[PDB]
Formats: C-alpha cells, structure tokens, sequence
C-alpha cells in the first residue's frame, strides 16, 4: 500500500496494472543509476498532504522541477532555502493583487496542501537538468486516473487549469458538478497573456462560499 486509504481505495487498481509495474521497474533503475527528482519518498506528496476526501482545489502542473533541492512532490512549490521559480514568483504577484498577501521569503506551498489544495503534477519524476525526460513513461496515464476519480467524486472540486496542457484535461471532468478556473500559464512566457488579473484565488474562495465550505487562507507566512 503506497497511499492513504482515501486515495488507495480509488487508485489501488492502477498500481496493479502492467504499465505501472513497468514504470516502477524503470524508476528503480533510474534512482539507482542517476539523479532523479523529487526524492523517491516524496513522489506522491501531493496525495499524502491532501487526501481524496479533503481535496477542495486542484492546481495542475507539468513535471517536477529538475534542479537540486527544488521539488517536493508538489506542483509549483519549492522547498525552503530555495529561490522561487519564475512561475512561482508570478503566482505570488497575482496572489498579491488578488488577495493582498505579501510575497513570502520561501516558495513552499505546503500550507495550501494542508488546507485541501491538491498540488498535482501530471508527470511525477524527472532526471536532473532535463525537462520532460520522464514524459510518456506512464505517469500521464496514472494522473489522468487521479483526475477521473476526482471527477467522479460526489462533493464538488474546483480545478485551476493554467496553460494549454492543463486545459486539455477539461474533457475528463464533469462540469455539471465541478468548477473550472482557467487562464494562460503563469510562466514568464505566458503570464502577461491571461494569468494576471484572472483572480484565481478570489474566485475559488467564492466557489467555496457558495457550497458552504471554509475558504482557503491563501497567504503564506514567512519563515
């Protein structure tokens, strides 16, 4: 059993499939033979922090950060002591305009995860220094499944879909129940084209205000 019961009751069948066994053998080799991020114990951290029952918001990312000391097994987040990726910085600038929060002196989003924000990357491992190096090795099939089981959940989920790849997931989601907040990506590449001004945090809390749920405290506090 790799995950807590709330997730494992939904996903155990995926872990038994040939594609996962192949992925698991491939990762055993790569963790032994070269530098893979995040640390192997951290691969599923998004799901460890936020249980299936606790999920309120899903923020989809691509693959893990590929530099030393960055990834934590969470989309967008970095560990403490590390500088903020430009996508994260930009996220904090929009948060500041939207909610008012000051920018933190670290880029760890663990507080969001603890409040029900699922920080899911669609690919869960990467070789150091090599973007998208574990693309197409099986992760995308598993994370599509994670989206499927969230779509099937009775209680409504708010999906934040930044950029074109995340928006492709809309087809998997049942929009008669769930809420979609989508924009261009926060990356300095795509940010000024639809992320800034979109007010994604204010808009999620509103979707929570509406379902009788507690809002997220989207502000992080300094170390």
């Amino acid at each position: 059993q790799l995950l807590q019961d709330s997730w494992w009751n939904q996903l155990k069948e995926e872990f038994e499939k040939p594609y996962y066994q192949e992925l698991r053998e491939m990762l055993k080799r790569e963790y032994a033979e070269q530098t893979i991020y995040p640390d192997s114990r951290d691969i599923f951290n998004a799901l460890h922090y936020t249980s299936y029952d606790d999920v309120k918001v899903v923020i989809l990312g691509q693959d893990p950060y590929h530099g030393p000391g960055q990834a934590q097994g969470l989309s967008f987040s970095v560990k403490p002591g590390v500088k903020q990726p430009p996508s994260l910085k930009n996220i904090f600038l929009e948060l500041q305009q939207d909610i008012g929060c000051s920018i933190p002196n670290h880029g760890s989003l663990v507080s969001w995860a603890k409040q029900g924000v699922l920080l899911l990357n669609t690919v869960l491992t990467v070789r150091r220094g090599q973007a998208n190096s574990h693309k197409g090795k099986g992760w995308e099939r598993l994370t599509d499944r994670i989206i499927d089981v969230l779509s099937e959940r009775e209680r409504p989920v708010i999906f934040i879909l930044w950029g074109r790849h995340a928006q492709m997931k809309k087809e998997r989601i049942d929009t008669s129940k769930h809420f979609i907040i989508e924009s261009t990506h926060p990356s300095p590449f795509s940010a000024r084209n639809g992320f800034f001004g979109s007010r994604p945090f204010s808009r999620a809390n509103a979707y929570l205000e509406k379902m009788g749920e507690a809002p997220i405290d989207w502000c992080i506090k300094d170390l």
